[PDB]
């Protein structure tokens, strides 16, 4: 960690995926991935990937989480970016809530690595 | 069923992430996530997420695989998208090879669910 990476835009339109965070420039951490948009009558959007760290000792960006869905599946969370050098890996995004929940995103490698995210929350009839 | 125009773009510059696959429209499978680009000097990019299946009975899209790296970490593989209805979940992508190899992507939910991907190989010596 020293300079910033460019974050990815969150999805906004129905079911739209988040955009990836950018790979860091020199001495820059990777950008955070965008969140996926909610889905209405359709599944949620996927998260966008977290960016890899740039040259030097840089951290990976966090992966975006997936969007929730009202009647369908959540979007999946995106992976975190890997570190540069001796930096820390990005945390994976969480899946969106839905039926069923989206899968989690993996952590990016580093020293230490980032953790994978959580699956999205699901609702069950009793 | 596979529909046109849903696959995410592959990364095309050093370390760039793959783009996520698009959520399917009605009766369409989710799109495949893009492949992460390799890294030279820095880490590989992670793969893009697979899109969720559309309404009806649809398959989730496969997650993209991560890029390799020469001296740094491989990019992570991406999660597969969830099925719609009674469809099959998408397969998770594979991690890129590197120091160490990237984490695998999780499978998407379905009946049956997608399998997780393979970790990237860790290169030594």
């Amino acid at each position: 960690m020293q300079c910033d990476g460019l974050d990815g835009a969150d999805g906004t339109s129905n079911g739209q995926a988040g955009a990836s965070g950018l790979a860091g420039g020199p001495n820059c951490n990777g950008g955070k991935g965008g969140k996926g948009a909610p889905g209405v009558g359709t599944a949620g959007g996927a998260g966008g990937v977290g960016g890899a760290g740039g040259t030097g000792n840089t951290n990976g960006g966090a992966g975006g989480s997936g969007g929730n869905s009202d009647v369908a599946a959540g979007g999946a969370g995106a992976a975190g970016g890997a570190a540069g050098g001796a930096g820390t890996g990005g945390t994976g995004g969480n899946g969106g809530a839905g039926k069923p929940g989206g899968a989690p995103g993996a952590g990016g490698a580093g020293t230490p690595a980032g953790s994978a995210g959580s699956p999205g929350q699901t609702t069950v009839l009793e």
